[PDB]
Protein backbone atom coordinates (compact mmCIF):
# COMPACT_ATOMS: atom_id res chain seq x y z
CA UNK A 1 0.00 0.00 0.00
CA UNK A 2 1.11 3.83 -0.06
CA UNK A 3 0.19 6.67 2.07
CA UNK A 4 -3.46 7.58 2.12
CA UNK A 5 -4.45 4.59 0.19
CA UNK A 6 -7.51 3.68 1.91
CA UNK A 7 -9.91 1.08 0.67
CA UNK A 8 -13.08 2.40 0.96
CA UNK A 9 -14.66 4.86 -2.24
CA UNK A 10 -13.73 8.31 -2.25
CA UNK A 11 -15.56 11.32 -1.10
CA UNK A 12 -18.96 11.53 -2.81
CA UNK A 13 -18.71 13.54 -5.96
CA UNK A 14 -19.64 17.52 -5.30
CA UNK A 15 -19.70 16.40 -1.28
CA UNK A 16 -19.78 20.09 -0.77
CA UNK A 17 -22.41 21.54 -2.84
CA UNK A 18 -24.97 18.64 -1.93
CA UNK A 19 -24.48 19.27 1.75
CA UNK A 20 -25.11 22.52 0.64
CA UNK A 21 -28.47 21.65 -1.50
CA UNK A 22 -29.71 19.65 0.98
CA UNK A 23 -29.46 22.04 4.47
CA UNK A 24 -31.14 24.33 2.06
CA UNK A 25 -33.75 21.57 0.74
CA UNK A 26 -34.10 20.62 4.80
CA UNK A 27 -34.54 24.45 5.58
CA UNK A 28 -37.71 24.56 3.33
CA UNK A 29 -39.27 21.45 4.26
CA UNK A 30 -39.27 22.48 7.77
CA UNK A 31 -39.65 25.93 9.06
CA UNK A 32 -38.56 25.20 12.58
CA UNK A 33 -35.06 24.98 11.05
CA UNK A 34 -35.10 28.13 8.91
CA UNK A 35 -32.93 29.72 12.11
CA UNK A 36 -29.85 27.53 10.27
CA UNK A 37 -27.28 29.13 8.18
CA UNK A 38 -26.69 26.82 5.33
CA UNK A 39 -22.96 28.38 4.74
CA UNK A 40 -22.27 28.32 8.80
CA UNK A 41 -23.66 24.23 8.99
CA UNK A 42 -21.36 23.23 5.60
CA UNK A 43 -18.28 25.34 7.42
CA UNK A 44 -18.35 23.74 10.66
CA UNK A 45 -19.05 20.11 8.47
CA UNK A 46 -15.74 20.74 6.64
CA UNK A 47 -14.04 21.82 9.65
CA UNK A 48 -14.60 18.40 11.20
CA UNK A 49 -12.85 16.34 9.07
CA UNK A 50 -10.50 18.57 6.59
CA UNK A 51 -6.78 18.62 7.28
CA UNK A 52 -7.03 16.06 10.13
CA UNK A 53 -5.41 12.67 9.47
CA UNK A 54 -8.94 10.47 8.52
CA UNK A 55 -7.86 7.85 10.91
CA UNK A 56 -7.81 10.05 13.79
CA UNK A 57 -11.13 11.67 13.77
CA UNK A 58 -12.33 12.66 17.51
CA UNK A 59 -16.16 13.11 18.43
CA UNK A 60 -15.42 16.41 19.62
CA UNK A 61 -14.45 17.51 15.51
CA UNK A 62 -18.09 17.55 14.88
CA UNK A 63 -19.26 19.68 18.22
CA UNK A 64 -19.21 22.70 16.32
CA UNK A 65 -21.74 20.66 13.40
CA UNK A 66 -23.53 18.91 15.95
CA UNK A 67 -24.33 22.60 18.02
CA UNK A 68 -25.30 24.55 14.37
CA UNK A 69 -27.51 21.75 13.24
CA UNK A 70 -29.16 21.25 16.95
CA UNK A 71 -32.49 20.04 16.65
CA UNK A 72 -35.12 19.12 19.02
CA UNK A 73 -37.74 16.80 18.05
CA UNK A 74 -40.49 15.34 20.18
CA UNK A 75 -38.34 12.41 22.64
CA UNK A 76 -41.66 10.14 22.40
CA UNK A 77 -41.77 10.51 18.57
CA UNK A 78 -38.33 8.14 17.75
CA UNK A 79 -37.73 5.74 15.40
CA UNK A 80 -34.76 3.84 15.85
CA UNK A 81 -34.30 1.13 12.87
CA UNK A 82 -31.30 -1.49 12.13
CA UNK A 83 -31.05 -3.22 8.42
CA UNK A 84 -34.79 -2.19 7.26
CA UNK A 85 -33.81 1.38 5.98
CA UNK A 86 -36.31 1.47 2.98
CA UNK A 87 -39.36 0.58 5.12
CA UNK A 88 -38.20 2.74 8.13
CA UNK A 89 -38.29 5.29 6.08
CA UNK A 90 -41.50 5.10 4.35
CA UNK A 91 -42.93 4.29 7.94
CA UNK A 92 -41.89 7.95 8.83
CA UNK A 93 -42.73 9.70 5.39
CA UNK A 94 -46.44 8.42 6.59
CA UNK A 95 -46.68 9.12 8.92
CA UNK A 96 -44.88 12.16 8.64
CA UNK A 97 -45.40 12.53 13.54
CA UNK A 98 -42.19 10.11 13.90
CA UNK A 99 -38.43 10.82 13.01
CA UNK A 100 -35.28 8.41 12.27
CA UNK A 101 -32.07 9.89 12.60
CA UNK A 102 -32.39 10.74 8.51
CA UNK A 103 -35.41 12.47 9.58
CA UNK A 104 -33.57 15.31 11.54
CA UNK A 105 -31.04 18.14 9.52
CA UNK A 106 -27.87 16.41 10.62
CA UNK A 107 -29.17 13.23 9.55
CA UNK A 108 -30.54 14.14 6.24
CA UNK A 109 -27.20 15.81 5.41
CA UNK A 110 -24.88 12.88 5.42
CA UNK A 111 -27.49 10.35 4.55
CA UNK A 112 -25.88 8.02 1.95
CA UNK A 113 -22.62 9.96 1.60
CA UNK A 114 -19.15 9.55 2.14
CA UNK A 115 -16.20 12.04 2.34
CA UNK A 116 -12.76 12.39 4.10
CA UNK A 117 -9.82 14.63 3.80
CA UNK A 118 -6.40 14.33 2.61
CA UNK A 119 -4.08 14.87 5.27
CA UNK A 120 -1.77 17.58 5.56
CA UNK A 121 -3.72 19.51 3.23
CA UNK A 122 -6.85 21.72 2.88
CA UNK A 123 -7.82 18.87 0.44
CA UNK A 124 -10.96 16.70 0.37
CA UNK A 125 -9.72 13.19 -0.83
CA UNK A 126 -11.92 12.18 -3.54
CA UNK A 127 -10.21 8.60 -4.54
CA UNK A 128 -10.44 6.74 -1.43
CA UNK A 129 -11.55 6.92 2.18
CA UNK A 130 -11.01 4.62 4.96
CA UNK A 131 -13.19 1.39 5.33
CA UNK A 132 -14.14 0.74 9.36
CA UNK A 133 -13.19 -2.73 9.00
CA UNK A 134 -10.21 -2.96 6.99
CA UNK A 135 -8.32 0.70 7.56
CA UNK A 136 -9.62 2.08 11.05
CA UNK A 137 -12.52 2.75 12.94
CA UNK A 138 -12.15 6.78 13.59
CA UNK A 139 -12.80 7.92 10.33
CA UNK A 140 -14.72 11.24 9.25
CA UNK A 141 -17.96 8.89 8.24
CA UNK A 142 -17.99 6.48 10.96
CA UNK A 143 -17.14 8.94 13.73
CA UNK A 144 -19.98 11.14 12.59
CA UNK A 145 -22.37 8.32 12.78
CA UNK A 146 -21.43 7.13 16.05
CA UNK A 147 -21.81 10.40 17.90
CA UNK A 148 -24.84 11.84 16.06
CA UNK A 149 -26.37 8.19 16.83
CA UNK A 150 -25.41 8.60 20.37
CA UNK A 151 -26.87 11.75 20.32
CA UNK A 152 -30.12 10.78 18.94
CA UNK A 153 -30.55 7.91 21.23
CA UNK A 154 -29.55 10.39 24.44
CA UNK A 155 -32.52 11.97 23.51
CA UNK A 156 -35.22 10.12 23.17
CA UNK A 157 -37.48 9.41 25.77
CA UNK A 158 -40.55 7.11 27.14
CA UNK A 159 -41.57 4.21 24.25
CA UNK A 160 -38.61 4.05 21.75
CA UNK A 161 -39.37 2.33 19.19
CA UNK A 162 -36.86 0.06 17.15
CA UNK A 163 -37.69 -1.17 13.67
CA UNK A 164 -35.74 -4.45 12.62
CA UNK A 165 -35.81 -6.89 9.93
CA UNK A 166 -37.26 -10.45 10.98
CA UNK A 167 -36.04 -12.11 7.74
CA UNK A 168 -32.06 -11.89 8.63
CA UNK A 169 -30.13 -14.42 10.55
CA UNK A 170 -29.48 -11.79 13.06
CA UNK A 171 -32.89 -10.05 13.71
CA UNK A 172 -31.04 -7.79 16.60
CA UNK A 173 -26.93 -7.60 15.56
CA UNK A 174 -25.07 -6.34 18.87
CA UNK A 175 -22.36 -4.97 16.32
CA UNK A 176 -24.63 -2.87 14.44
CA UNK A 177 -25.21 1.11 14.96
CA UNK A 178 -28.35 0.07 16.85
CA UNK A 179 -26.69 -2.76 19.36
CA UNK A 180 -23.53 -0.90 19.98
CA UNK A 181 -24.09 2.80 19.95
CA UNK A 182 -27.70 3.68 20.52
CA UNK A 183 -29.65 0.88 22.93
CA UNK A 184 -26.71 1.44 25.37
CA UNK A 185 -27.06 5.43 25.04
CA UNK A 186 -31.30 5.36 26.24
CA UNK A 187 -31.03 6.98 29.17
CA UNK A 188 -33.58 4.99 32.02
CA UNK A 189 -34.54 8.11 33.35
CA UNK A 190 -36.31 9.41 30.40
CA UNK A 191 -37.24 5.93 28.67
CA UNK A 192 -39.20 3.89 29.82
CA UNK A 193 -39.72 1.37 27.20
CA UNK A 194 -38.17 0.25 23.98
CA UNK A 195 -40.43 -1.51 22.32
CA UNK A 196 -39.09 -3.39 19.16
CA UNK A 197 -40.76 -4.08 15.81
CA UNK A 198 -39.87 -7.13 14.20
CA UNK A 199 -40.99 -6.90 10.33
CA UNK A 200 -41.53 -10.12 8.83
CA UNK A 201 -40.20 -10.63 5.26
CA UNK A 202 -43.69 -16.45 4.96
CA UNK A 203 -42.66 -16.61 8.78
CA UNK A 204 -45.64 -17.34 10.91
CA UNK A 205 -42.87 -17.79 13.79
CA UNK A 206 -43.18 -15.84 17.35
CA UNK A 207 -39.99 -14.07 16.53
CA UNK A 208 -39.94 -12.31 19.66
CA UNK A 209 -38.84 -15.45 20.67
CA UNK A 210 -35.59 -15.35 18.51
CA UNK A 211 -32.60 -15.68 20.63
CA UNK A 212 -31.37 -11.76 19.37
CA UNK A 213 -34.60 -10.47 20.78
CA UNK A 214 -33.57 -11.90 24.06
CA UNK A 215 -30.00 -10.71 23.57
CA UNK A 216 -31.52 -7.26 22.91
CA UNK A 217 -34.49 -7.85 25.51
CA UNK A 218 -31.53 -9.07 28.51
CA UNK A 219 -29.20 -5.70 27.68
CA UNK A 220 -32.34 -3.63 27.81
CA UNK A 221 -33.34 -4.83 30.92
CA UNK A 222 -30.22 -4.72 32.47
CA UNK A 223 -30.27 -0.88 31.63
CA UNK A 224 -33.57 -0.58 33.76
CA UNK A 225 -35.23 0.17 30.85
CA UNK A 226 -38.55 -2.30 30.03
CA UNK A 227 -38.48 -4.30 26.52
CA UNK A 228 -41.36 -4.83 24.61
CA UNK A 229 -41.87 -6.87 21.35
CA UNK A 230 -44.34 -7.21 18.38
CA UNK A 231 -44.54 -8.89 15.32
CA UNK A 232 -45.47 -7.15 11.82
CA UNK A 233 -46.14 -9.92 10.00
CA UNK A 234 -47.72 -7.92 6.36
CA UNK A 235 -45.18 -5.06 5.98
CA UNK A 236 -47.32 -4.52 3.05
CA UNK A 237 -50.47 -3.62 5.01
CA UNK B 1 -11.92 9.13 22.53
CA UNK B 2 -9.69 11.65 21.98
CA UNK B 3 -6.63 12.58 19.56
CA UNK B 4 -4.39 9.39 18.98
CA UNK B 5 -6.04 7.72 21.51
CA UNK B 6 -5.53 3.92 20.51
CA UNK B 7 -6.93 0.79 22.07
CA UNK B 8 -3.42 -0.97 21.91
CA UNK B 9 -0.78 -1.00 24.90
CA UNK B 10 2.00 1.82 24.60
CA UNK B 11 5.23 0.97 22.88
CA UNK B 12 7.39 -1.62 25.38
CA UNK B 13 9.13 0.50 27.67
CA UNK B 14 12.91 1.09 26.65
CA UNK B 15 12.05 -0.35 23.21
CA UNK B 16 15.05 1.52 22.14
CA UNK B 17 17.40 0.07 24.01
CA UNK B 18 15.59 -3.19 23.98
CA UNK B 19 16.12 -3.67 19.97
CA UNK B 20 19.74 -2.18 20.10
CA UNK B 21 20.75 -4.73 22.76
CA UNK B 22 18.95 -7.93 20.94
CA UNK B 23 21.01 -6.70 17.60
CA UNK B 24 23.96 -7.14 19.47
CA UNK B 25 23.23 -10.42 20.84
CA UNK B 26 21.96 -11.56 17.39
CA UNK B 27 25.13 -10.46 15.85
CA UNK B 28 27.27 -12.83 18.37
CA UNK B 29 24.67 -15.46 18.35
CA UNK B 30 25.44 -15.85 14.75
CA UNK B 31 29.11 -15.05 13.22
CA UNK B 32 27.20 -14.59 9.31
CA UNK B 33 25.83 -11.38 10.70
CA UNK B 34 28.34 -9.72 12.25
CA UNK B 35 28.51 -7.27 8.85
CA UNK B 36 25.44 -5.23 10.86
CA UNK B 37 25.99 -2.15 12.58
CA UNK B 38 23.65 -2.01 15.21
CA UNK B 39 23.07 1.81 15.27
CA UNK B 40 22.50 1.70 11.79
CA UNK B 41 19.85 -0.98 12.31
CA UNK B 42 18.37 0.52 15.01
CA UNK B 43 18.36 4.39 13.30
CA UNK B 44 16.50 2.20 10.34
CA UNK B 45 14.18 0.84 12.45
CA UNK B 46 13.25 4.22 13.90
CA UNK B 47 13.01 5.75 10.97
CA UNK B 48 10.27 3.55 9.54
CA UNK B 49 7.35 4.72 11.87
CA UNK B 50 9.03 7.77 13.73
CA UNK B 51 6.97 11.02 13.25
CA UNK B 52 4.67 9.49 10.49
CA UNK B 53 0.82 8.80 11.63
CA UNK B 54 0.53 5.19 13.03
CA UNK B 55 -2.33 4.71 11.02
CA UNK B 56 -0.69 5.09 7.90
CA UNK B 57 2.16 2.82 7.95
CA UNK B 58 3.24 1.66 4.46
CA UNK B 59 5.65 -1.37 3.65
CA UNK B 60 7.92 1.06 1.92
CA UNK B 61 8.68 2.78 4.69
CA UNK B 62 9.98 -0.67 6.86
CA UNK B 63 12.26 -1.05 3.39
CA UNK B 64 15.45 0.68 4.63
CA UNK B 65 15.44 -1.63 7.67
CA UNK B 66 15.04 -4.71 5.61
CA UNK B 67 17.94 -3.60 3.60
CA UNK B 68 19.89 -3.84 7.12
CA UNK B 69 18.41 -6.62 7.95
CA UNK B 70 19.10 -8.80 4.78
CA UNK B 71 19.85 -12.03 5.66
CA UNK B 72 20.17 -15.34 3.73
CA UNK B 73 18.75 -19.06 5.52
CA UNK B 74 18.57 -21.91 3.85
CA UNK B 75 15.28 -21.64 2.23
CA UNK B 76 14.61 -25.29 2.02
CA UNK B 77 15.28 -24.93 6.28
CA UNK B 78 12.19 -23.03 6.93
CA UNK B 79 9.73 -23.56 9.41
CA UNK B 80 6.07 -21.59 9.43
CA UNK B 81 3.78 -21.94 11.82
CA UNK B 82 0.22 -20.67 13.17
CA UNK B 83 -0.98 -20.54 16.90
CA UNK B 84 1.91 -22.88 18.39
CA UNK B 85 4.82 -20.33 18.93
CA UNK B 86 6.25 -22.40 22.08
CA UNK B 87 6.53 -25.50 20.19
CA UNK B 88 7.72 -23.97 17.15
CA UNK B 89 10.82 -21.98 18.29
CA UNK B 90 11.76 -25.10 20.96
CA UNK B 91 11.81 -27.21 18.16
CA UNK B 92 14.28 -24.86 15.84
CA UNK B 93 15.79 -24.28 18.94
CA UNK B 94 16.79 -28.26 19.26
CA UNK B 95 16.98 -28.65 15.50
CA UNK B 96 19.67 -24.95 15.15
CA UNK B 97 19.08 -26.12 11.28
CA UNK B 98 15.34 -24.68 10.88
CA UNK B 99 14.47 -20.91 10.86
CA UNK B 100 11.29 -19.66 11.60
CA UNK B 101 10.94 -15.86 10.75
CA UNK B 102 11.53 -15.14 14.75
CA UNK B 103 15.38 -17.01 14.27
CA UNK B 104 16.10 -14.51 11.57
CA UNK B 105 17.81 -10.68 12.74
CA UNK B 106 14.63 -8.55 12.21
CA UNK B 107 11.99 -11.40 13.63
CA UNK B 108 14.11 -11.54 16.73
CA UNK B 109 14.49 -7.83 17.03
CA UNK B 110 10.85 -7.16 17.38
CA UNK B 111 9.20 -10.48 18.59
CA UNK B 112 7.42 -9.73 21.27
CA UNK B 113 7.21 -6.04 21.30
CA UNK B 114 5.48 -3.35 20.10
CA UNK B 115 6.18 0.17 19.25
CA UNK B 116 4.43 3.88 16.87
CA UNK B 117 5.57 6.97 16.91
CA UNK B 118 3.36 10.28 18.22
CA UNK B 119 1.89 11.73 14.67
CA UNK B 120 3.69 15.26 14.31
CA UNK B 121 6.32 15.38 16.87
CA UNK B 122 9.76 12.63 16.49
CA UNK B 123 8.49 10.99 19.93
CA UNK B 124 7.66 7.76 20.70
CA UNK B 125 4.66 7.05 21.92
CA UNK B 126 4.55 5.24 25.33
CA UNK B 127 0.57 5.77 26.22
CA UNK B 128 -0.64 3.66 23.35
CA UNK B 129 -0.50 1.94 20.03
CA UNK B 130 -3.21 1.33 17.43
CA UNK B 131 -5.13 -2.34 18.01
CA UNK B 132 -5.00 -4.17 14.25
CA UNK B 133 -8.96 -4.94 14.57
CA UNK B 134 -9.71 -1.79 16.68
CA UNK B 135 -8.13 1.13 15.53
CA UNK B 136 -6.75 0.69 12.01
CA UNK B 137 -4.86 -1.80 10.21
CA UNK B 138 -1.86 -0.44 8.72
CA UNK B 139 0.06 0.29 12.18
CA UNK B 140 3.52 0.27 12.58
CA UNK B 141 3.64 -3.11 14.66
CA UNK B 142 0.74 -5.16 11.99
CA UNK B 143 2.91 -3.29 8.78
CA UNK B 144 6.24 -4.19 9.98
CA UNK B 145 5.22 -8.22 10.82
CA UNK B 146 2.97 -8.15 6.98
CA UNK B 147 6.34 -7.11 5.34
CA UNK B 148 8.75 -9.17 7.06
CA UNK B 149 6.48 -12.37 6.85
CA UNK B 150 5.64 -11.90 2.87
CA UNK B 151 9.35 -11.50 2.52
CA UNK B 152 10.19 -14.84 4.37
CA UNK B 153 7.57 -17.08 2.55
CA UNK B 154 8.58 -15.18 -0.56
CA UNK B 155 12.17 -16.63 0.22
CA UNK B 156 11.40 -20.64 1.36
CA UNK B 157 11.86 -23.32 -1.87
CA UNK B 158 11.99 -27.04 -2.14
CA UNK B 159 9.57 -28.50 0.84
CA UNK B 160 7.92 -25.55 3.22
CA UNK B 161 6.65 -26.86 6.78
CA UNK B 162 4.14 -25.30 8.69
CA UNK B 163 3.49 -26.03 12.46
CA UNK B 164 0.03 -25.81 13.13
CA UNK B 165 -2.36 -26.42 16.08
CA UNK B 166 -4.46 -29.26 16.04
CA UNK B 167 -5.92 -28.49 19.52
CA UNK B 168 -7.73 -25.36 18.46
CA UNK B 169 -10.70 -24.82 16.72
CA UNK B 170 -9.39 -23.62 13.47
CA UNK B 171 -6.27 -25.21 12.71
CA UNK B 172 -5.80 -23.60 9.94
CA UNK B 173 -7.01 -19.95 9.77
CA UNK B 174 -7.56 -18.20 6.53
CA UNK B 175 -7.39 -14.85 8.32
CA UNK B 176 -3.86 -15.61 10.38
CA UNK B 177 -0.68 -14.14 9.12
CA UNK B 178 0.16 -17.60 8.11
CA UNK B 179 -3.01 -18.01 6.01
CA UNK B 180 -3.70 -14.20 4.95
CA UNK B 181 -0.09 -13.77 3.67
CA UNK B 182 2.52 -16.50 4.26
CA UNK B 183 0.83 -18.90 1.99
CA UNK B 184 -0.47 -16.74 -0.46
CA UNK B 185 3.29 -15.53 -1.23
CA UNK B 186 4.90 -19.19 -1.30
CA UNK B 187 6.53 -18.74 -4.60
CA UNK B 188 5.61 -22.23 -7.03
CA UNK B 189 8.76 -21.96 -9.38
CA UNK B 190 10.68 -22.31 -5.76
CA UNK B 191 8.37 -24.62 -3.92
CA UNK B 192 7.52 -27.44 -4.57
CA UNK B 193 5.56 -28.57 -1.30
CA UNK B 194 3.74 -27.48 1.45
CA UNK B 195 3.98 -29.61 4.54
CA UNK B 196 1.64 -29.01 7.78
CA UNK B 197 2.30 -30.44 10.48
CA UNK B 198 -0.68 -31.33 12.51
CA UNK B 199 0.36 -30.81 16.52
CA UNK B 200 -1.91 -32.92 18.49
CA UNK B 201 -2.78 -31.16 21.99
CA UNK B 202 -5.87 -37.19 23.43
CA UNK B 203 -7.35 -36.87 19.77
CA UNK B 204 -6.87 -39.98 17.85
CA UNK B 205 -8.34 -38.05 14.47
CA UNK B 206 -6.55 -37.90 11.59
CA UNK B 207 -6.54 -34.25 11.85
CA UNK B 208 -5.44 -33.59 8.12
CA UNK B 209 -9.07 -34.67 7.24
CA UNK B 210 -10.23 -31.80 9.08
CA UNK B 211 -12.47 -29.13 7.02
CA UNK B 212 -9.65 -26.35 7.70
CA UNK B 213 -6.78 -28.13 6.65
CA UNK B 214 -8.75 -29.54 3.36
CA UNK B 215 -9.62 -25.89 3.29
CA UNK B 216 -5.47 -24.92 3.66
CA UNK B 217 -5.17 -27.63 0.42
CA UNK B 218 -7.33 -26.16 -1.58
CA UNK B 219 -5.21 -22.87 -1.74
CA UNK B 220 -2.01 -24.38 -2.02
CA UNK B 221 -3.39 -26.74 -4.97
CA UNK B 222 -4.69 -23.60 -7.11
CA UNK B 223 -1.32 -22.19 -6.68
CA UNK B 224 0.24 -25.05 -8.51
CA UNK B 225 2.14 -26.56 -5.16
CA UNK B 226 1.92 -29.94 -4.02
CA UNK B 227 0.33 -30.18 -0.13
CA UNK B 228 1.85 -33.09 2.36
CA UNK B 229 -0.02 -33.40 6.16
CA UNK B 230 1.44 -35.43 8.80
CA UNK B 231 -0.31 -36.03 12.50
CA UNK B 232 2.19 -35.21 14.99
CA UNK B 233 0.59 -37.13 18.09
CA UNK B 234 2.86 -37.02 21.01
CA UNK B 235 4.37 -33.26 20.77
CA UNK B 236 6.38 -34.44 24.02
CA UNK B 237 8.07 -36.78 21.77
C1 LIG C 1 -17.48 -0.37 20.56
O1 LIG C 1 -17.79 0.66 19.65
C2 LIG C 1 -18.37 0.21 18.45
C3 LIG C 1 -19.21 1.37 17.85
O2 LIG C 1 -18.77 1.58 16.49
C4 LIG C 1 -19.76 2.19 15.64
C5 LIG C 1 -20.42 1.09 14.79
C6 LIG C 1 -21.40 1.69 13.73
C7 LIG C 1 -20.74 2.76 12.87
N1 LIG C 1 -21.79 3.40 12.01
C8 LIG C 1 -21.50 3.68 10.61
C9 LIG C 1 -20.14 3.43 10.07
C10 LIG C 1 -19.84 3.71 8.63
O3 LIG C 1 -18.77 3.52 8.21
N2 LIG C 1 -20.91 4.25 7.75
C11 LIG C 1 -20.62 4.53 6.34
C12 LIG C 1 -22.31 4.50 8.32
C13 LIG C 1 -23.29 5.00 7.44
C14 LIG C 1 -24.61 5.25 7.93
C15 LIG C 1 -24.89 4.98 9.29
C16 LIG C 1 -26.25 5.20 9.96
C17 LIG C 1 -26.55 4.92 11.35
N3 LIG C 1 -27.98 5.25 11.64
C18 LIG C 1 -28.64 5.09 12.98
O4 LIG C 1 -28.32 3.75 13.61
C19 LIG C 1 -29.56 2.78 13.10
C20 LIG C 1 -29.22 2.17 11.75
O5 LIG C 1 -27.87 1.80 11.75
P1 LIG C 1 -27.50 0.19 11.81
O6 LIG C 1 -26.01 0.01 11.66
O7 LIG C 1 -27.95 -0.38 13.14
O8 LIG C 1 -28.29 -0.61 10.57
P2 LIG C 1 -27.54 -1.11 9.18
O9 LIG C 1 -28.58 -1.37 8.12
O10 LIG C 1 -26.77 -2.40 9.46
O11 LIG C 1 -26.48 0.08 8.64
C21 LIG C 1 -26.99 1.09 7.81
C22 LIG C 1 -25.82 1.77 7.09
O12 LIG C 1 -24.89 2.07 7.92
C23 LIG C 1 -23.66 1.32 7.46
N4 LIG C 1 -22.99 0.81 8.52
C24 LIG C 1 -23.55 0.39 9.70
N5 LIG C 1 -22.56 -0.05 10.51
C25 LIG C 1 -21.36 0.10 9.84
C26 LIG C 1 -19.99 -0.18 10.17
N6 LIG C 1 -19.64 -0.75 11.46
N7 LIG C 1 -19.05 0.09 9.27
C27 LIG C 1 -19.37 0.62 8.07
N8 LIG C 1 -20.63 0.89 7.73
C28 LIG C 1 -21.64 0.64 8.59
C29 LIG C 1 -24.25 0.18 6.58
O13 LIG C 1 -23.17 -0.41 5.65
C30 LIG C 1 -25.18 0.76 5.98
O14 LIG C 1 -24.70 1.56 4.82
C31 LIG C 1 -30.56 3.54 13.01
O15 LIG C 1 -31.40 3.41 14.20
C32 LIG C 1 -29.99 5.12 12.88
O16 LIG C 1 -30.53 5.91 13.90
C33 LIG C 1 -28.61 5.74 10.48
S1 LIG C 1 -27.55 5.77 9.22
C34 LIG C 1 -23.92 4.48 10.18
C35 LIG C 1 -22.60 4.23 9.68
C36 LIG C 1 -20.07 3.86 13.73
C37 LIG C 1 -19.09 3.25 14.79
C1 LIG D 1 -5.84 -9.03 3.50
O1 LIG D 1 -4.72 -8.68 4.28
C2 LIG D 1 -4.73 -9.23 5.57
C3 LIG D 1 -3.27 -9.34 6.07
O2 LIG D 1 -3.17 -8.67 7.35
C4 LIG D 1 -2.10 -9.13 8.17
C5 LIG D 1 -2.67 -10.09 9.23
C6 LIG D 1 -1.59 -10.52 10.28
C7 LIG D 1 -0.89 -9.33 10.91
N1 LIG D 1 0.24 -9.82 11.76
C8 LIG D 1 0.47 -9.24 13.07
C9 LIG D 1 -0.35 -8.09 13.52
C10 LIG D 1 -0.12 -7.48 14.87
O3 LIG D 1 -0.76 -6.58 15.23
N2 LIG D 1 0.93 -8.05 15.76
C11 LIG D 1 1.16 -7.46 17.08
C12 LIG D 1 1.77 -9.24 15.29
C13 LIG D 1 2.76 -9.74 16.16
C14 LIG D 1 3.56 -10.85 15.75
C15 LIG D 1 3.33 -11.41 14.48
C16 LIG D 1 4.12 -12.61 13.90
C17 LIG D 1 3.89 -13.20 12.60
N3 LIG D 1 4.84 -14.34 12.39
C18 LIG D 1 4.89 -15.18 11.15
O4 LIG D 1 3.52 -15.61 10.69
C19 LIG D 1 3.30 -17.07 11.44
C20 LIG D 1 2.72 -16.86 12.84
O5 LIG D 1 1.76 -15.85 12.77
P1 LIG D 1 0.17 -16.28 12.91
O6 LIG D 1 -0.69 -15.03 12.96
O7 LIG D 1 -0.24 -17.13 11.72
O8 LIG D 1 -0.05 -17.16 14.32
P2 LIG D 1 -0.73 -16.54 15.69
O9 LIG D 1 -0.37 -17.41 16.87
O10 LIG D 1 -2.24 -16.49 15.54
O11 LIG D 1 -0.14 -14.98 15.96
C21 LIG D 1 1.06 -14.84 16.68
C22 LIG D 1 1.16 -13.40 17.20
O12 LIG D 1 0.91 -12.57 16.25
C23 LIG D 1 -0.29 -11.77 16.70
N4 LIG D 1 -1.15 -11.56 15.67
C24 LIG D 1 -1.35 -12.42 14.62
N5 LIG D 1 -2.28 -11.87 13.80
C25 LIG D 1 -2.67 -10.66 14.33
C26 LIG D 1 -3.58 -9.64 13.94
N6 LIG D 1 -4.37 -9.78 12.71
N7 LIG D 1 -3.72 -8.56 14.70
C27 LIG D 1 -3.00 -8.42 15.84
N8 LIG D 1 -2.14 -9.35 16.24
C28 LIG D 1 -1.94 -10.47 15.51
C29 LIG D 1 -0.94 -12.68 17.78
O13 LIG D 1 -1.89 -11.88 18.69
C30 LIG D 1 0.06 -13.14 18.38
O14 LIG D 1 0.64 -12.19 19.36
C31 LIG D 1 4.45 -17.59 11.51
O15 LIG D 1 4.63 -18.55 10.43
C32 LIG D 1 5.58 -16.34 11.36
O16 LIG D 1 6.43 -16.59 10.29
C33 LIG D 1 5.67 -14.50 13.52
S1 LIG D 1 5.30 -13.38 14.66
C34 LIG D 1 2.35 -10.93 13.59
C35 LIG D 1 1.56 -9.81 14.01
C36 LIG D 1 -0.33 -8.35 9.85
C37 LIG D 1 -1.41 -7.93 8.81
Amino acid sequence: RWRQQWSGPGTTKRFPETVLARCVKYTEIHPEMRHVDCQSVWDAFKGAFISKHPCDITEEDYQPLMKLGTQTVPCNKILLWSRIKDLAHQFTQVQRDMFTLEDTLLGYLADDLTWCGEFATSKINYQSCPDWRKDCSNNPVSVFWKTVSRRFAEAACDVVHVMLDGSRSKIFDKDSTFGSVEVHNLQPEKVQTLEAWVIHGEDSRDLCQDPTIKELESIISKRNIQFSCKNIYRPDK
